[PDB]
């Protein structure tokens, strides 16, 4: 069905390119504070700068490819939309693969560009001092929960009171998550974004947190928005059939 | 009437969950500047970061549950909407109870997560040096007045010139209040948000300010918007009947 | 005509109250960096905080009273709308008087609240070191020019491509002007806002700049938008009659 | 055709004036951190302030002259719209000339205003220490690519899901590019903006990067958005005829 449709592959390529741009721009803005290399200054990372960079990248790329691919740009958001029965399993898998490949390519290109930084971590997400696995896991769970909840509520298609720009809302949610989690874990929040940095830097220390926590948060957000707050008056079998049909 | 309706209880649970997420994310972003614990640095709290975190949390959760619960997320805003005769007394009481419980739960969860911080105040609102009870009370009154005025003017339902995103407007109002009041009192502005921190930290010093001042500001905003600027051409008895009817 | 209409006086009172809230909140956020008084720290004023406070105050109060008074909140913007023949002369004079009185009241209330600050200038706009009268005058002219141009283009009523929130656009224009002019002159940009601080602090040094420059910028913006970019296909006599008719 | 139309010349003058205002305000906000001159402090440039100034200037001027000139304000964006066959070659050339002249005039006026700064570079874009020609070229390419992609996707005219303010989206894209590239190259991103500073400061060191990289990024964005993601079902000859017809 969707395997032989041109629009599906265009959406996959759009997700790949937009994830590449998002990862590259956001991590490049995150690593900007270490420049100039020659100037010896005790520069402090600005959380507002990085959070706004992530949020505006999400908003801009969502405005770019919302009508083309739905503007997922996150394996956790894609998995949440799969669990809310909006996209097919094959589409979700292709989106996750494209996002991971794009993040890896973007991180490699940035590491080539930012090769002058000694000991460059390429914005790799890791636990800060004083934060163990459980606390960072909970922070990631809450951030991805609010992000997936915002995504689900924005793309409900049953609401006539919606106003403003949906890409702006998604970007502000991402920026909120970053303002929350940068000081704690660097705000992984995106399994592809952390996975690309882990692959390029050859460091997978505490990498399971940024793949499990976002998925748990997305699943909790789906459970809440679909069975507590705004239930849908449809049979479960029909929504399960969307996984094998994609419509 | 509303006691036996499923939608009312779904709205109450939505208010509870959204208040939990708001309090947790906002206070976690406020306490982020103290990390890493091992690194001994004279870190300075960024007011822009905390104000944007509060505002974007308000905007995101309002976008999430506006069609479900009305997106109050504030005992002062709920009391103002009660005094403007838009919601029933029972609904207002349930919203206040849910917001307080959610704030307490969020503060407890964050204190569990942020247990590594020595002498962690959990973002407890208190008077700064040089500010007495009256000055902080006035600052809180003005901030809650502008917030409740924005909420009332946005949800007027008689205006056809409204544009953009209403959750964005509410979030920007909250961020404005925080930019005003963080340096003075930490911008309590929300009786549930301060109440949860006071309960968890077992400190109620000058806690009456953050419960009286927001209520006074909300009442003043209701009085202004309903009897000076945009009066409603309806009898007072019919609006009083909304308290016992909820319609 | 308009002297005996209730809506005109409600609009005047709305302008007064919104200008009071704007001046109070914005200057209070500007003076926040000097707290705590007891703590001896070399605190540096954050231009982003003050600019965002001014912009969000403008946006929130415009969202509050746009349908009531038109949300001028600036003697320069009011004079520009008078010169673009949208409001009457009496309405413009009443708006200017109300804005000045509200700014004076707000500055007095804040000085009462911020009395603990030694040598508190109450956010009085003055020329910085290295900037003479001409340079600050030009900066104020450009800032008010872009602000009045944005106000005129937003409230054109002939454009069907308008989107988003107009109060948000006006607030972002104000924040842009502040990001431009805070380091130079403190971004007066509003004759009432500077006038209130000058009256309360009993200091009128270089105060003519903040009353002449904004007016010149507004007049230039009106001239441009009405005779170079988007001319109106109406006789000049009919537009002059709006000054004595108000319709 | 368009040479004898008044609206075309009004659009050209609007582009000139808006580019002048954009360059002047943005570079003035960028150079604000060096004041006061007499006060000897180790002031650090705030990237958030400069990025927000650029973005809000773009958004405000786009809101001002979108219905008049299309709000290009960038030779790279104008070239991208020419390559996407939306504007004529003569219109693109006139827009580029007007933008360059306006940027030169704005930089000269600001240098007159900011003459008190010793060794004032007038915000001239140059490679930072540790960044060679290739890395800065790639950063500029990516920033202009995302900017032109956002511009093309926003002004598609085939999308009915668009919401919010398009000038706000363009301004947020510009602010995102600045948050990315300020630490690396100062975020040239606009050939006119860098060209004016280079002409006024009489320094063209590494100036080819800020004229080649933005053009490459715009061309890549046009290629992507027009042949990979959202192809148009029209013959190439008809779109080529727009270059000589302008319709
Ligand atoms: C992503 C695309 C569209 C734009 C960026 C690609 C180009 C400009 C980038 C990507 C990889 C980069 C190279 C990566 C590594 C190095 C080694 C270093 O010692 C000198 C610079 C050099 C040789 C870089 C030059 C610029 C470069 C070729
Ligand atoms: C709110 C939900 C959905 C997510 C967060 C819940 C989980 C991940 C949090 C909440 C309470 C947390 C615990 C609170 C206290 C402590 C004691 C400390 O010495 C080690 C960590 C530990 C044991 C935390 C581990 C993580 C934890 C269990
Ligand atoms: C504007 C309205 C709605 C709210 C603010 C008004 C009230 C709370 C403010 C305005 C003026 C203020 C007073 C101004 C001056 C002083 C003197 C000082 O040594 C102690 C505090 C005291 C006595 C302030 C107390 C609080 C105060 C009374
Ligand atoms: C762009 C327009 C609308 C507003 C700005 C124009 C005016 C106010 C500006 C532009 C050029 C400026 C002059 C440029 C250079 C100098 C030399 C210096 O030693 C004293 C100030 C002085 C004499 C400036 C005074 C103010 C000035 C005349």
């Amino acid at each position: 069905s969707e395997f032989k449709k041109k629009l599906f592959w265009r959406a996959v390529v759009a997700e790949f390119l937009a994830t590449t741009l998002f990862v590259f721009i956001s991590i490049g803005s995150a690593l900007g504070f270490k420049y100039p290399v020659g100037n010896n200054q005790t520069a402090v990372q600005d959380n507002v700068k990085v959070s706004l960079a992530f949020g505006l990248s999400i908003a801009t790329l969502a405005q770019s490819v919302g009508h083309i691919s739905g503007a997922h740009l996150n394996p956790a958001v894609t998995l949440g939309l799969l669990l809310s029965c909006q996209i097919s399993i094959f589409r979700a898998l292709m989106y996750i693969i494209a996002q991971c490949v794009g993040a890896i390519v973007a991180t490699a290109i940035l590491s080539g560009i930012t090769s002058s930084l000694t000991g460059n971590s390429l914005g790799r997400n890791d636990l800060a001092d004083g934060v163990n696995s459980g606390q960072g896991l909970g922070i990631e769970i809450i951030g991805t929960l609010q992000l997936v909840l915002c995504v689900l509520a924005t793309t409900d298609r049953r609401r006539r009171d919606l106003g403003g720009s949906a890409p702006l809302a998604i970007g502000l949610s991402v920026a909120l998550g970053h303002l929350l989690a940068i000081d704690y874990t660097g705000c992984g929040i995106n399994p592809a974004r952390s996975f690309g940095s882990a692959v390029i830097t050859h460091n997978f220390s505490n990498h399971w947190i940024f793949w499990v926590g976002p998925f748990i948060g997305g699943a909790l957000a789906v459970l809440i928005y679909d069975f507590i707050l705004a239930p849908r008056s449809s049979d479960l079998t029909d929504r399960v059939k969307v996984w094998t049909s994609g419509q």
